[PDB]
């Protein structure tokens, strides 16, 4: 993998360092807390608080009971259609990895070595500059593969 960060302080902000052209890959590697409500991996254009940037693609996994996964897109401030993933594969207490793969049309996202949603472009992938990651969530590697 390229550019990686290791280690980084939760909420991270960061500029993805090249294009998200048809088949880059985010490559998150992390832990849940054992009592983590939810996190979130944002793609995003830019890095705006006030306003806060849009979100391409919000990928908001949650574990209240037998969890999910929420995906939506923020514009202008304003919340899209929500997709939910109830087939999730996240826990509290336990380690995971999440690989986002960019395509044309779509984002596709493996968790543990395993499909698991697909999320249609709603903002132009060119748009996105920068990875959010909040929440209760710990990050050990972020990785980015270009061509
Ligand atoms: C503003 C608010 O409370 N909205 C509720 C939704 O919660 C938000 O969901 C978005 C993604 O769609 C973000 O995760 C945001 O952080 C949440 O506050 C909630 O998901 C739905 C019910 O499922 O109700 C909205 O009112
Ligand atoms: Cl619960």
């Amino acid at each position: 993998l390229q550019n990686i960060i290791y280690n980084p302080v939760i909420p991270f902000v960061g500029t993805i360092p090249d294009q998200l052209d048809p088949g880059t890959l985010i490559v998150i590697r992390g832990h849940v807390p054992s009592d983590a409500d939810r996190f979130q991996v944002d793609l995003q254009n830019g890095s705006s608080v006030k306003p806060r940037a849009d979100v391409a693609f919000h990928f908001n996994p949650r574990f209240k009971r037998a969890g999910c996964i929420v995906c939506n897109t923020l514009i202008n401030e304003k919340w899209g259609r929500e997709e939910i993933t109830y087939d999730t594969p996240f826990k509290r207490e336990k380690s995971f990895e999440i690989v986002i793969m960019v395509l044309k049309d779509k984002f596709q996202v493996a968790v543990n070595g395993k499909h698991t949603l697909l999320y249609g472009h709603r903002i132009g992938p060119e748009k996105i500059d920068t990875l959010g990651i909040y929440g209760k969530v710990n990050i050990h590697s972020i990785g980015f593969s270009f061509s």
